[PDB]
């Protein structure tokens, strides 16, 4: 169980994460988020994504029976947090630090469409960074050092921790805005 945080040097906290927590500086929070708002540590849903894992429009939510209401999407709907290409760090808290196989980034490609549900159309599949967790328990904060691609305006990068045994990922999209 985690999320994605900016407790120490992380760029963006994870959309769930401000259900609860929140933002950095703006002291801005999400709001309607429902159940999963008093454990934003449990965006827990199948492994395997893209293969596998959650179906078109249950990303943000990993089909979880908590969170349906992150799948909601509109260029307004969430807190979206600043951010710039090229290397940035991206953190996560674990309140259970498992067993962890790897960390995968994903972005939403150039022209997604900011008001339909999250898919993977909507994302380039090809991960962005990738961070090994060599099937050990790691530290209960991480950094992963990451190259965030050239985009304009409003983005969405989806985190997946992977946990190694087990046959779930956590999954946490994080709400971003490029210049422009
Ligand atoms: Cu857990
Ligand atoms: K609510
Ligand atoms: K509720
Ligand atoms: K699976
Ligand atoms: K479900
Ligand atoms: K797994």
């Amino acid at each position: 169980h985690g999320y994605v945080s900016a407790v120490e040097n992380g760029v963006a906290e994870g959309r769930v994460t401000l259900c609860k927590f929140a933002a950095n500086g703006t002291g801005e929070k999400n709001t309607h988020c429902g159940a999963i708002q008093y454990e934003p540590q449990s965006v827990e849903g199948p492994d395997g994504f893209p293969v596998t894992g959650p179906r078109d429009g249950k990303i943000a939510s990993a089909e979880s029976a908590l969170a349906a209401a992150l799948d909601e999407q509109t260029a307004d709907r969430w807190v979206k947090r600043p951010i710039q290409a090229g290397p940035q760090t991206f953190e996560w808290t674990f309140t259970a630090n498992h067993v962890t196989k790897d960390w995968k980034y994903y972005i939403t490609k150039p022209n997604w469409n900011p008001n339909q549900p999250l898919s993977r159309d909507a994302f380039d599949l090809n991960p962005f960074c990738v961070v090994e967790g060599n099937m050990v328990q790691p530290p209960k904060r991480v950094s992963h050092e990451c190259i965030v691609p050239e985009r304009e305006g409003y983005q969405v990068i989806l985190a997946v921790w992977d946990v190694g045994d087990t046959a779930a990922s956590f999954y946490n999209v994080i709400d971003v805005k490029f210049d422009g």
